[PDB]
């Protein structure tokens, strides 16, 4: 089907990747340099063979174009993707008391006790960014996010530039352009950052009236990351071709180094048991075009049909 | 053989390309989005079914590690490759006297006469950078250019980061690090300038004491501009592989928008009628090993073999 190369991807790590240490000594099998091409024409490119939830894809995406940075928008959609990056700030801080949450990531995972004081704090943290607005400034902004780098990337000479705004201009102006070139990888920033980001960079192409659109990513959790990733690609590469009104071509994925985690075996096995369903459609408000004055409503998907969930450990 | 990718590349384009304008309206025949590997344990990939000259290639590549901005490092080697970049600006400036040049670019493709005005003026602007100091340092240098990317990225906060040289100190403390990546893409530069970067970004793997290295090239010339850009990152991962004393791996080639000039098909096709003979074989000064303060005699290409070199038009 359409899923098929993403299949043909995790079969590829299995019998060919070496093993590769990587930071949470849970090590991977890894290769490096990999592409694969969805025709979005074809129909949207969310996995049936495996139930991903939209609804933190578009909630993501959408607040990436309004180049917010405040976790407060996400949990206002029950999306919290992005908690432990903001709520580690609040932790590691003066004006936190309480049980002192160190490396939570791993000790919440060995320690169903410990885990429900963490699962807890985090419930208020939460809560307090959502009511109270001098918090939500302090602790939920998170500074250096897609969002701000599409957005609002920082001159030196002290401005901002609004890279994503800019080349759907030239876009709309030449589109023949090979120059439509988007980057999240800022070198002064990527020493000191918590998670210097994954998606480094993207390229639109226009040909015969169709957008398409290939994305640099670093490095890629084949089971966890990736199902996401190429449903926000494949969206925003809609969206773009929404607003400059053209047709949408194809989504180009390509990857650095491309991994399994070495627990995740099982699993994805599981998966590649099943069989791939049609794949869903994308539906855009016809009437709505200016794609940052977008909202949840706007973007829709029909017939999706996907086999279960699978839960899998995560990586600490 | 070993260029085997480099001529799919070609046909690929040549029977599959659309049709696709470009900027200087020759038009070209495009594809976006593909993907070469080179086992660089097996040869060093400069074509053998033409005569690429390794000397240019080599001096530039130095050039752009000693992080030098000035042309008078590649004269001093015979190497012009940058040339028309540095005169335009003799050329459009004050203490400029004489025959207008305006549009030299092609105004000395159509005229054998204009074309030894030029060819001429050039001869003499040359000359001046290499004996001129004061005028090397106000025409010569060329500021933003892969040598000051790569060696001296400039800070909002006024420093200068040498990315180049800290990701190398990293392969060496952490191989498996998965954020080993090198970009020439600044945002703010970017719209002022005369040809933002063509080669994006790269990115180095390092597993089972071997070094890959991938590269994104937004925008690449099939016929003269890959075969060039090939060798310059083969050899590039082959220094910084002896350097960081690994052995060499692949050199991965990702492309975004690669194309054939619509006038370059004769040229192309002729080529394609040649076998590929065996590959020469790199050779590095097995004592020196800082590759900063490395020479042209401590790099040598061995047996390479070429089928005679192809003329062919350059676009303008
Ligand atoms: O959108 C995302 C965000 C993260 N990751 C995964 C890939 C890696 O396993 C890890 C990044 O860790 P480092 O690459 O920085 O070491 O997160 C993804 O796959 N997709
Ligand atoms: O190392 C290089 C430098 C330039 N080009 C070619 C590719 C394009 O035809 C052109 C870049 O033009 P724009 O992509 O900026 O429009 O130069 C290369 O292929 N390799």
């Amino acid at each position: 089907m359409l899923e098929q190369p993403y299949l043909d991807l995790a079969k590829k790590v299995l019998d060919e990747g070496h093993f590769k240490p990587d930071r949470t000594h849970t090590g991977t099998y890894s290769i490096f340099g990999h592409q694969m091409r969805f025709d979005l024409s074809k129909g949207f490119p969310l996995l049936t063979t495996k139930k991903v939830p939209f609804g933190l894809i578009k909630s993501e995406l959408l607040w990436f174009l309004h180049g917010d940075t405040n976790i407060r928008f996400l949990l206002q959609h029950r999306n919290h993707i992005w908690d432990e990056w903001a709520f580690e700030k609040w932790v590691k801080s003066d004006e936190y008391h309480g049980p002192d949450m160190t490396d939570f990531g791993h000790r919440s995972q060995k320690d169903p006790e410990f885990a429900a004081v963490y699962h807890e704090e985090m419930a208020k943290f939460d809560d307090r960014v959502l009511h109270d607005d001098a918090f939500a400034a302090k602790y939920g902004d998170l500074g250096l996010v897609y969002g701000s780098q599409w957005r609002a990337w920082h001159t030196s000479k002290g401005d901002t530039i609004d890279q994503l705004g800019d080349v759907i201009e030239q876009i709309k102006t030449h589109p023949y352009s090979r120059r439509l070139i988007v980057s999240a990888w800022n070198p002064e920033d990527v020493p000191t950052m918590a998670l210097p980001p994954c998606h480094t960079l993207y390229q639109f192409y226009v040909n015969d009236g169709k957008l398409s659109l290939q994305l640099y990513q670093r490095s890629a959790d084949i089971f966890l990351g990736v199902p996401f990733n190429i449903a926000s690609y494949a969206l925003l590469t809609h969206l773009v071709a929404h607003e400059c009104g053209l047709e949408v071509g194809e989504f180009i994925h390509t990857f650095g180094d491309a991994h399994l985690m070495v627990n995740h075996l099982d699993q994805i096995k599981e998966q590649l048991s099943r069989t791939p369903r049609p794949a869903p459609t994308l539906q855009l408000n016809p009437d709505k075009h200016d794609i940052f004055d977008f909202d949840m409503k706007d973007i829709k998907l029909l017939n999706y049909d996907p086999y279960p969930a699978i839960k899998a450990p995560v990586a600490v």
